[PDB]
């Protein structure tokens, strides 16, 4: 990644083994649970396109997902080339979609773009494409419809609400009415009596 | 976070994998036991609003709590906008509530506010809102009333006092009389004989 | 904590996750065995009062002890206010007891005091109060009187001496005669024959 | 490796124990699964030829593979000598193939070449030869032909596609038609009905 | 410890949690096996007397040994005072034995002595006293005489030689003849035939 | 070790606990498997003679090997004294063999030699002697002759070749004919038919 060293200027540093291991392990443990995406974004802070490709390529499993991600990246790269069409000796060339994705650009070129004044943030642009692709995978691999999250007869309301919003997160909605409808008979009666405008805190307190 | 490097000036550094992992693991192990809040505050030292959102978004479970936290944040952001209402080329704009919460502001804007002279400490303001929300969750998820913490017949006084003050911490009180009333017959008699003004040390010594 | 960076001046750095975790884990594993206190002192090297409070507040268990510690701190803070009684624009105010304990002072104020010329070492003063409180807790939670540490018939002298001085450490004495008196018949006879002025090394060699 | 320190210039730093351990452990855990190669490339970022040899030589197992790698390196070194044939006091000599591979060059010579203006990137050249050799080993140790990856009667389509693209990665192809042909009767019928130009996302959605 | 920072001058840094933990763990795992002493010396590189006391005081077990160590330190401190007998405003005082041991000196005084020109190396002097004491403990806790290390009938010569020199290390000798005498009948006959001046390598080869 | 800090000049840094632990653990896990030597070389990068002795002395087991290593070092030190025979106030003395091995030289003297212009690389010279000694130990502790590595009837050729080259590495040869001769009847027939000049890759492919 590009890091502001202990002095000032922005400079390339190798990806740390701790970062590499952290990413490999979170994918192994969590697969494509929604929270893996913010972890990816955090672990790839300041990443060049080369670094982003390193992180994606170190994943051993989930090759269906990684092929789907490649398709999303290729679509975004094509849309870049449509909107931003393009060798002077010693001068910086303009990046194409495949340069942003790191397949046809060098690390030196990537650093050159990212540290230019003004900066051409190829790492951040590529990361956006990757996260777009990862979100699609999270949605596809979401096991259950929100319609099928219903509170059990002996299920604590808190545990039901956890399942409900876990599912909504994976299905990726932009809500409280379905939460009441899918509650068990006893909780539903309590929640109906609260009326409109009740906060989640108030609902959870009422059913505790 | 914003860190004073080995030279002087305040500068942004990415969140370390050790910090990211530490936070995810403490939430996994301790849930919303009261001590998770000081840990959150410590792990988010110098955090920008983006960093705070990263930490909250990397939590996979407890999505009922995370939805309640969003509601608290939205309330605090609205109260900010009421008290602090608000584009000159190249100039710093004033942050709204949604900018403090990192949803409508960029990292560059956040760094700009936090390192201004005088500083507009958007990271610290947002952290206050988050901790307010987390405290509410700790209180809600507290399993037992202090009224129901009573010393067992064969329970060491020390173990009872530990349960008592653990519960008070979770229920969040701003005390010694209820500790005596909820003690077992043998300890209660000893503690009654000590009289008023006895310290906890003296009570624990007397019942040892 | 306040650290001398790789250049010179004293500057604040956040508490590291490794430090935070180390402290939480030692309290979990060792409780209030005497050796936890030097570990606390070492882990809190250069700590501000805010940092010291962070470390104490991250402890989840032992809330009887943490309440006793608060009482000791309040007593020391009151004695500070008696001996050191106390707003000029832009000037440093004098710290009260509650400022030394971090409850009524800001981090910026604490850094200001600690890096003043001459320095007002509020972190070190508070750490002294904390260690005074922790020593009281170690003594209270010491399970056994030194009078009840006696050598078993088949117990190696070395193992007995380990138990003896472990107990003395916890009970906190400022000695060799009781060690002989509490030894088993066979070792006692050997140790009596050595006479006065025998070193612990000589005693342990004689009973090996 | 050669690292840009916190100031500027490129300078040699020893390989960290974390890097050494990371590489040894990934080879132990993953053998020559395809994802080990990007991990190798990432862990050897900025490596001198000496550093690359260190990493390869710390591998205890897989000595058939390491002998095959030596053969590939010797072939690439010979092709270098054919294309780039070659002592002035105090001057930099031109590297031969065996100098690029670190067998006949010193660390000081390697640093001299890598930090020259313009740079003679012996570390990157050698790393290319190594990765060429490792790719050959990955292909050889690939257990299964893509022809033998067929969807089970009760196998989820997602799990089949994972096996399919895992195998293609190991066999190293530069595709969708064989994926349909090797699917089970029920999925094959669904996929045939989608027609030409269907994306992997669309295929996986259709068979979910 | 006192460390030469990334710039130059010698400066105090706190003991790292990794160092603290490393020392506690090696004492827990190895007790007073001889190799713990070089580990102690390595972990306490650049230590002030305060740091050395921290390391010793963090040990929870082995309080017989720690009391014996105190006695050795007191003897060495007394011998210092005999050989080096001893307040000008703002000037450096001469250290006594108790100052070298850190019991009557401050950290600031210790840093002052250690970074003086010429340096008064109180950390190194104290470390010598400690290692002298630790060596005595290693010798005392050595379980077996070298006279009782004899090769078993079916014991590989290599395993016997390992036991032999492990024991000699613990007993602390400043040799080959006893190794032959304590070997089993078959190995003894082979070793006798080699004659005088045989190296350990030659002996081990002959009995392999 | 001597490290080029983040600024420039070469300066001493203490051995890290991570390095110390890494070395102790690799010796515990791998004993004198051949790959331990490159690990030793990597972990001791920039080591002074004192640092090298620290690493060797922290090994608890294998004291037969450590005694053999001492003998090799003494032989190399004697050969140094024969080839390089040898106090001006404030001037650098010439190192003897025992100074290179760190037994009669101080750390300050070692740093002085290693950072001289031109440098007298006592750390690298000593490391060469140590590695010479370690290689002898690896060869001695190699359990099996290459003559006794023969392919089993049902043993995959790859697994046989791994055993074969693992053994050759330990026995330390400077080859393909014995690999064919020691193969099983079925593989031998296939390999004979390939003829002369076949690569290991081609042999392994033919027997797969």
């Amino acid at each position: 990644p590009i890091v502001q060293n202990l002095q000032g200027q922005m400079v390339y540093q190798c990806i740390s083994p701790r970062t590499l291991n952290a990413w490999v392990k979170v994918v192994e443990e969590k697969a494509f649970s929604p929270e893996v995406i913010p972890m990816f974004s955090a672990l790839s802070c300041g990443a060049t396109p080369q670094d982003l490709n390193t992180m994606l390529n170190t994943v051993g499993g989930h090759q269906a997902a990684m092929q789907m991600l490649k398709e999303t990246i290729n679509e975004e790269a094509a849309e870049w080339d449509r909107l931003h069409p393009v060798i002077a000796p010693g001068q910086m060339r303009e990046p194409r979609g495949s340069d942003i994705a790191g397949t046809t650009s060098t690390l030196q070129e990537q650093i050159g773009w990212m540290t230019h004044n003004p900066p051409i943030p190829v790492g951040e642009i590529y990361k956006r494409w990757i996260i777009l692709g990862l979100n699609k995978i999270v949605r596809m691999y979401s096991p259950t419809s929100i319609l099928d999250i219903r509170q059990g007869p002996k299920e604590p309301f808190r545990d039901y609400v956890d399942r409900f919003y876990k599912t909504l997160r994976a299905e990726q909605a932009s809500t409280e009415t379905l939460l009441v409808q899918n509650a068990n008979p006893d909780c539903k009666t309590i929640l109906k009596a609260l009326g409109p405008g009740a906060t989640l805190e108030e609902m959870m307190t009422a059913c505790q």
